[PDB]
């Protein structure tokens, strides 16, 4: 029994954190065979961030320019290269402790595991999601940039997410580790914010089928929806629509509950029309949706 | 910013992690230099559970009955002692991915970060607190047993829980890391069952200082109390009783932000009579408990 935030093992993402230095600007770089992986923001001063021409900055910078140090060892970076907005760091030194791993860029409301860094060094673990607008609601300080997000299959480590902004409204902004921003968002100082966001139904459903799991079942009615009638309260309270996809996924949780998928909707619909009344679910006072159907399967019964 | 409930990385405890069987029963070791360390119930049927005798059980025991896996390679157990309710299997191999580390019991109201494993292998990592009534709101299954509580220092591991069983309310209880109970939970099928909780008020207080720190103070108002005043208000809402240490525990956090720890007293004194008039802090409907003084210093600005 339990129902908890739950981050993957951290370990193998540990042991390929590195720091990297130029000029001086100092964050965290991902030591992966002999390349690392980092933000080509590490190039610029305050000033370059303006209106940024990269392949022109880049140009300028020698080998012997970048700084790479693993532990005490210092690795001599050996060539350099810009991938859309990541750096690419060649060293002499392939890393010993390179997992098994992917690179794979997520769906808005996938979920994954965050390790933020400092100066090359794991400070902490933590879960979260990709947000409808692309931002996602980390925990993130100066100096955390290159610090990456990623979801372990068996013994094989995908990484999603690599850090490299704090949008205005104190939500983070980022890539994927080919260098490509999710959302909207640039590598310069401009005008950008964070659109509206909604709720992940599909994961509110998935989180209402674990709290069932754990025993708690007040929320649940003798009545049922269809998917256009459920769709037209969930738009109503900005919620995502819900598809026959989504549907078919909640599947495994509705088999093992016993609980129709459309009858877990109904319960849904009574909850955000009529609250919660004072009383909680997996100790929450709000509806959660940061736990994917997958989530739930992997750490429940 | 953001704040996050964050788990220290757990890379140093799962290269520690190996698989324990004996007879028919399979839990979770901590393997640490030449010594396993496990609950010493994995020598128990479930019969043997009703009124056990483990000094006459383990005196039956010989080194083969028991069989220690790490990864691919099995260790062979050349010795094999207790100490209170931990069995210590030593074994011919020394761990040579033993951090640094300690073994430590902490009080009520500390939180840890719990590396959740099944047959020897990391399942996932999360954090929680000893709650005032000796048990932890946890998330674990059958096979959890073995599974470790820890906190870092610098690059000191200190080992602060062994899981061992579920009580009847979903609640967690073990031991620390030389075998003795938190609570008065007892290794056998007894009647047991967890007494009344009360809300960590040191950790209340801390966990709306981050808030202060990430922007939010909707919550404050002009007035300060007295520590008996504030006291008499605690203990009415099931609030643990403050004081002057846990004071002087809250006095960096007082200093970052400005706030007097008794004028933050009287924000929870308000928050506690008025509720919440439909806002959040943190993201969270419901006051939050578990993230110390310490927690919050570690992670925010």
């Amino acid at each position: 029994s339990g129902f908890r935030k739950m981050a993957f093992p951290s370990g193998k993402v540990e042991g390929c954190m590195v720091q990297v230095t130029c000029g001086t600007t100092t964050l965290n770089g991902l030591w992966l065979d002999d390349v690392v992986y980092c933000p080509r923001h590490v190039i610029c001063t305050s000033e370059d961030m303006l209106n940024p021409n990269y392949e022109d900055l880049l140009i300028r910078k020698s080998n012997h320019n970048f700084l790479v140090q693993a532990g005490n060892v210092q690795l001599r970076v050996i060539g350099h290269s810009m991938q859309n907005c990541v750096l690419k760091l060649k060293v002499d030194t392939a890393n010993p402790k390179t997992p098994k791993y992917k690179f794979v860029r997520i769906q808005p409301g996938q979920t994954f595991s965050v390790l933020a860094c400092y100066n090359g060094s794991p400070s902490g673990v933590y879960q979260c999601a990709m947000r409808p607008n692309f931002t996602i609601k980390g925990s993130f300080l100066n100096g955390s940039c290159g610090s990456v997000g990623f979801n372990i299959d068996y013994d094989c480590v995908s990484f999603c997410y690599m850090h490299h902004m704090e949008l205005p409204t104190g939500v983070h902004a980022g890539t994927d580790l080919e260098g490509n921003f999710y959302g909207p968002f640039v590598d310069r100082q401009t005008a950008q914010a964070a659109g509206t966001d909604t709720t992940i139904t599909v994961n509110v459903l998935a989180w209402l089928y674990a709290a069932v799991i754990n025993g708690d079942r007040w929320f649940l009615n003798r009545f049922t929806t269809t998917l256009n009638d459920f769709n037209l309260v969930a738009m109503k309270y900005n919620y995502e629509p819900l598809t026959q996809d989504h549907v078919d996924i909640l599947g495994p949780l509705s088999a093992q509950t016993g609980i129709a998928v459309l009858d877990m909707c109904a319960s849904l619909k009574e909850l955000l029309q009529n609250g919660m009344n004072g009383r909680t679910i997996l100790g929450s006072a709000l509806l959660e949706d940061e736990f994917t159907p997958f989530d739930v399967v992997r750490q429940c019964s």
